[PDB]
Parts: C-alpha cells; structure tokens; sequence
DNA sequence: GCGCGCTGAGGAGGTTTCTCTGTAAAGCGCA
DNA sequence: GCGCTTTACAGAGAAACCTCCTCAGCGCGCT
C-alpha cells in the first residue's frame, strides 16, 4: 500500500518529533512538531516536501541553532496527519500521546476548558513478538535510527590505537520496543537499564556491526538526513578497521 | 461594511533523554 | 597464557521534546 516512507516518517516522529495540545488564552493549538540541529536544515525540507504541510521555523539560542516544521493546521492534520498514523501506528507508549490527540481533535475539543489533565500511560500495548512481526516495522526502524540511533567509532584505551566501533539506541520506558530491536537485529549484548528507567542497547561485535549494516542494506528506505552522513562517515572507519573491514562485505553506495 | 468568535503563524521559555564516548574487566582462540 | 575482542556498565550535557503567549485576519452573522 501507500508508500513505506511514511512508516520510516512515523519511525523519525516517535523518535525526534512530539504530538502536542498546547493551550492559548481560553483556546487550544493542536501540534505535531519536530525541532532538530540546523544541521538537518535538509531533512526539515524534505519532511515537508514529502507530508506536503506544515511551517519551516529557524531559531538561535545561547550559540545553537535549530530547525522545526510545525503542523498546526487541524485540516492538515485531520486529512494528512491521522491517516499516516493510523496505516502505521507508533510502538511505544508515545502511542499513547497520539490517541489521545487524535481524540480531543476529532471530537472538536476547542476549549481549554474541556481539556482534561493527561498523563501518558505506561500500561504496555505491545510484546516483543507483536512489534516484530509487523510487516512496517523496518521502514519504522530505519526512521527510528534516523532519529535516536548512534554510529561512533572510539579508541578502546588513550595510550593505544585500537578502535571500536559501536551502534546503539536507547528510549525512557522503552524496554519492549528497545529489547524488541534486539530481537529483530539479533543482537545479543543485554540492554542497560539506567538510574531513570532508560534501556540502553550498545553493540561493537564484527557480527552484531555486520548486522546492522545488512539490515539497512536490506530496508525498503534509507537514512535521508544527517543520520545518513554519520553511517556514511562510520563505514568509512569501518574500511580501515582489520577485524571489521575483513569479515565484512562494506557497501560503497548506501 | 462591521463586529464576534476562533485561527495558524510567529515568537519564544523549560527541562532531560537521548547521543556520544568511553573504561575496567572478562572472554576466546590457538604452530 | 598472552594478545586480540567483547562485555557490563555508565557519565556528560545538548539536541531534543513539549510548552504557552501575542497578533493580523479568517468566515460568519446580520448586510
Ligand atoms: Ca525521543
Ligand atoms: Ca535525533
């Protein structure tokens, strides 16, 4: 059906972007936004190429400079928005966020007034085997990484040369989704629960490298913006690296 | 030809969850 | 039985997320 690029889109929104309902005077802005690094000024314009909709916004603050499209158009969002998030709804308790936007705005809430207090459940709504077995989930994922996804390469000591390069992911009250990336990329090094309920899966094994870098072979889009610069840029090292370079088939297209 | 209620655009303020980089210790593979 | 590889674990701090306020101008009711 319709194009695997608005599934890689709902992918980057949960990750990056933000439903909101904001309040202003006695009234309501219904939003879907997404603020990155100036240095994604690409991918802000390509997003809007794409949905068609939405505000481009520049702003600098402190030294820092930032780019957002913003939907505020409940139209645009009942006619574009909705229907994109309900072929391919999100995975994680962001899910929750959306139901309830989608709610308020086609039951024609307006007032702040008829707005009740929300608080985002943590009621799961997914197993790792559901999530898994979507048949949008790679599209998903590719927008996923797009937005929360970390390609580095580092030296394993200071007083050494020898290098690792890492993939990893993390998302607060995300551990289905988070372990359900495991699964599907058959990674096997054990997520990270941190202090603040934060699952953190970090990889570094020639085979767990090799995975990723065939599961985006593999996906039906690719990393468009600055995302695919920094895979570019880690397959570059990856080139020069022994162990990686010589049990691995690196693309030189992606 | 003029208010009336309501709007998306525009401008920004607030806080932390992602990113990004490691380190101390432990596997593992083998003429 | 060392040397090349990987793992558990986690810290820093900005690139995110999510928010509210003012204003020119819309369709609309009554022309
Ligand atoms: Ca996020
Ligand atoms: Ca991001």
């Amino acid at each position: 059906g319709s194009d695997l690029t608005y599934a890689y889109l709902v992918g980057l929104y949960e990750g990056d972007g933000y439903f909101s309902i904001t309040k202003k005077g006695k009234y309501l802005t219904y939003e879907l936004g997404i603020e990155l690094s100036i240095k994604d000024v690409q991918l802000i314009y390509k997003i809007k190429k794409i949905l068609g909709i939405g505000i481009v916004s520049f702003r600098k603050r402190n030294e820092i400079e930032m780019v957002a499209l913003r939907i505020r158009d409940k139209n645009h969002l009942k006619s574009k928005i909705l229907p994109i998030f309900e072929k391919y709804p999100m995975f994680s308790n962001k899910q929750y966020d959306y139901l309830r936007f989608r709610n308020a705005l086609l039951s024609g809430i307006i007032y702040l007034e008829d707005l009740p207090d929300y608080t985002r459940s943590d009621e799961p709504l997914n197993s790792i085997e559901s999530i898994i077995n979507t048949s949008y989930f790679s599209a998903w994922l590719v927008g996923f990484i797009e937005a929360e996804g970390c390609f580095s390469v580092y030296k394993l000591n200071k007083d050494d040369d020898y290098l690792i390069a890492s993939f990893d992911i993390a998302q607060r009250d995300g551990d289905i989704l988070i372990s359900a990336i495991r699964k599907y990329l058959s990674f096997t090094t054990k997520v990270y629960l941190d202090k603040t309920n934060c699952s953190k899966l970090k990889v570094t094994s020639v085979r767990s490298v090799e995975n990723i870098i065939k599961f985006l072979q593999n996906a039906p889009v690719k990393l468009l913006g600055n995302k695919k610069l920094q895979y570019k840029l880690w397959l570059k090292q990856l080139r020069k690296i022994s162990r990686y370079s010589e049990k691995i088939k690196i693309p030189s297209n992606y």
